[PDB]
């Protein structure tokens, strides 16, 4: 179709975002809904999760996709709503191999230097469990930390850690059993977008036919 | 305050929903929400789920609040919106403890007389699964059934199936292993609800701080 195209704005990490343009699976989950609705669409990748937000409160974007923690504090920006969440994801903890019996438990993570992605939940997650907590860029520049010996883990979704430790085996590092926490993935559309009634359903209906769950399954089963 | 009262729905079973007047773990979500704001609430009972939407939709009702599973087909009912799941749910089975070795999988469903309460997500997965389907009035109606020996089991929300069991040991009922599907909890609000925003920040600071966690573990630990 000749339709006015849908500015998509585009953050999160593998497996759910892969940079080349967009693939991944939340650019599946999204691909699946827009060729539901025979909609065209632009992704502009976003610099972050709140510059993504407030482009869409500003309606700069139609949607923000990715792995999209919904929290109490982003689900409180004016202008915005969450879809309803399309995945359910755990916050945790990539260590050496060495350093096992230390991370046993959350309470363990008190005074330990945790590195983390500025804008994440993790940054949250890391300053309430009373870590020492060192910001970075990204998650290469986080594991790049642990690599060298300056930080005794990085806090970030265990799904993310879970594939780079897949594509590195040789590097020995282990994601802990420990969960910081479990939170949902969600993508933000404007506050009471005509858009949202139709994303919602076809988001559901790829969740209950387990699509979604075959997505996931692709790129970490 | 004597600010006009809210006009909530109430529908489910135990442990989410228990008739005096209203109690259970869905009235501790919604009263925690209620109270956080100073608001009046006005509880009426619905006869069904679809019954209470309807009634939001329509504008009889605010809120329609209970054990309420998102799915594809009530997210797609014009003039409603869902509210951010607050529980993850589990649809289950009850069948007598010697019928154990029968009931391993989705699979042995299919032709077993199998018991389901009218409007709930149960009789959906229960014609999915191909089972000999029989429509109760209510999950009392759909065990007495099974009491008596026409049915070879009961598929219903799993957490009521183990809270019944856990009120009458004395019957020798089991809920099987088997995960019919996992659905997530909602409230239903009227579609671009000014209440929205509010409640769902509200709901989603219960789940993140562990509060609805205690409430479930006060009816259900």
């Amino acid at each position: 179709g000749s339709a006015m195209a849908l500015k998509v704005g585009v953050v999160g990490n593998p497996p759910f975002v892969f940079y080349g343009a967009f693939t991944g699976i939340s650019l599946d989950v999204w691909r699946a809904v827009a060729e539901s609705q025979k909609w065209n669409s632009e992704y502009v990748r976003q610099n972050s999760i709140s510059a993504g937000i407030t482009a869409v409160a500003e309606g700069e974007l139609d949607i923000l996709i990715g792995p999209i923690s919904v929290t109490p504090e982003r689900a409180a920006i004016e202008g915005i709503t969450f879809t309803q969440p399309y995945f359910s994801s755990g916050i945790g903890l990539l260590i050496p191999g060495t350093a096992t019996p230390l991370f046993r438990s959350v309470g363990d993570l008190k005074n330990k230097e945790v590195a983390v992605v500025r804008d994440t939940t993790a940054v949250d997650w890391a300053n309430f469990y009373q870590a020492d907590v060192r910001e970075t860029n990204n998650l290469t520049a986080a594991i790049t930390l642990l690599q060298k010996k300056q930080v005794e883990a990085v806090m970030f979704d265990r799904p993310a850690l879970i594939y780079y430790t897949r594509q590195n085996p040789n590097l020995n590092l282990e994601v802990t059993e420990i969960r910081v926490s479990l939170e949902p993935y969600g993508f933000v559309l404007k506050e009471n977008s005509p858009l949202q009634k139709t994303i919602n359903v076809e988001m559901l209906n790829l969740l209950y036919s387990r699509v979604i769950a075959e997505f996931t399954e692709r790129w970490l089963g």
